[PDB]
């Protein structure tokens, strides 16, 4: 494993130095987005939480085909704002429902360290 706790405060600077093998070893799911929605990692905790094979997703839109049930003012309209704003830190409990038995989770938004890219965390609850 990687030692990491989810919502610590300072994730964005432990998962700067993991490439992708390194982020399947997280206890959580983690995605990384651009700030269009286009997926750019998504680890193995990810995939087990949601039955999607990580290696096809990269480079689908999150919002638009592979997660659209995330499409709604709830968690959409709070990643775009932070995008907009140039900040996000946002903590939430979702249902994921799409395609799959509805399951619920915790999801903490968080811009990267780095220029145009966002965390998404994701935790069974
Ligand atoms: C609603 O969109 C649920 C499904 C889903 C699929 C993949 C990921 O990563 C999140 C949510």
């Amino acid at each position: 494993m990687e030692h990491v706790a989810f919502g610590s405060e300072d994730i964005e600077n432990t998962l700067a130095k993991m490439d992708d093998g390194q982020l399947d070893g997280l206890a959580f799911g983690a995605i990384q987005l651009d700030g269009d929605g286009n997926i750019l990692q998504y680890n193995a905790a990810e995939g087990d939480i949601t039955g999607r094979d990580p290696k096809q997703v990269i480079g689908k839109n999150f919002f638009k085909d592979v997660a659209p049930c995330t499409d709604s003012p709830e968690f959409y309209g709070k990643f775009k704002e932070g995008v907009a704003s140039g900040n996000l830190n946002t903590m939430f409990e979702y249902t994921f429902d799409y395609q799959m038995t509805p399951t619920k989770v915790k999801v903490h938004m968080k811009k990267a360290l780095s220029g145009d890219s966002y965390w998404v965390f994701v935790k069974r609850v």
